[PDB]
């Protein structure tokens, strides 16, 4: 059996139907903090924090491998840093003692969000110095270094992916920071009108939810002694600012773009503009496959189809 928690979430709504595929929809449990009415899927629900509910579901279902999507995300963490870290290094903590005691199999995502301005922001490479200025970033790198620590000490093949910004369309924008990149698909074909809310020249990696979804399975698939690193594989596929963006929208569909930024410019500003994955290509044969074009199609036809 496989759990995944977070599953309400952008990655989590993804992932949980791509499992039901590969595995067989009965070999999955989905976890959140409330019951959606009418889900497709077994459900048991959960507040990470919670460490004796958490036990019993997974003790009640044997659970085999866990796949922790569970989090407080950067613009979230950065107004409210105590209830970030307790839901991401707490929650994070109790999954872990958990696959110790139920010798588990564990996907624990990291984030491009661990890096700083005092490393280079073209190509950031796997190993550099982790100096966050987010509170978000701050709990990541906690984060990396107690699944190495479980890998290391109590023998957890636990692995991990520094996600860039993820662009769907089966979710809706959950008013992260690199979310401008959705919202701006969604507010060009409703209502031809976005307002940015960050500035135009604003550059993150970025990858479409297909190939990070892929990329996660992929890597849990892997033979463990095919892997040099364990928690926090950078991946990249794209890197493109706001108003390359809405050029590739406006191809497409005539809308007009407003930029006014707000304080996830600041958390944006820290971030590298690109990542050099060159480990995960080669330990483990990751290749994206969606480039702005292809996802800027698959976003566009099927927001195109939700609003007729």
């Amino acid at each position: 059996m496989i759990l995944v928690t977070g599953a309400l979430g952008q990655i989590g709504t993804e992932l949980v139907l791509a499992l039901q595929e590969k595995y067989g929809n009965d070999k999955i449990i989905a976890s959140d903090l409330k019951e959606p009415e009418n889900y497709h899927c077994k459900f048991e629900k959960c507040d990470i924090r919670d460490i004796e509910t958490y036990e019993r579901i997974n003790n009640e279902n044997k659970i085999e491998i866990v796949y922790h999507l569970a989090a407080i995300l950067s613009a979230a963490g950065e107004k409210n840093p105590e209830l970030c870290h307790d839901v991401n290094y707490n929650g994070l903590e109790n999954v872990l003692k958990t696959a110790k005691k139920y010798n588990q199999k564990l996907f624990c995502p990291s984030s491009i969000a661990v890096f700083g301005p005092d490393v280079p922001k073209e190509m950031t490479p796997q190993n550099v110095e982790l100096n966050p200025k987010t509170v978000y970033g701050i709990t990541k790198v906690k984060g990396e270094e107690l699944c190495d620590t479980y890998f290391k000490e109590h023998g957890i093949d636990v692995r991990g992916i520094r996600y860039p910004g993820l662009i769907s369309w089966k979710h809706k924008p959950s008013g992260g920071t690199t979310d401008y990149a959705v919202e701006m698909y969604f507010d060009a074909v409703e209502s031809g009108k976005y307002e940015c809310f960050v500035n135009r020249n604003t550059r993150l990696p970025m990858m479409f939810m297909d190939d990070a979804i892929r990329a996660t399975l992929e890597l849990m698939d892997a033979p463990l002694d095919s892997l040099n690193y364990h928690s926090n594989y950078n991946l990249s596929s794209m890197s493109f600012s706001a108003e390359e963006l809405e050029k590739e929208i406006s191809a497409h569909v005539d809308f007009n773009c407003l930029y006014k930024p707000d304080y996830r410019q600041d958390i944006a500003d820290t971030w590298p503009i690109s990542i050099n994955d060159d480990d995960a290509r080669k330990d483990w044969g990751w290749e994206p496959k969606f480039d702005i074009s292809k996802m800027t199609e698959e976003m566009i036809t099927n927001l195109r189809r939700l609003n007729e």
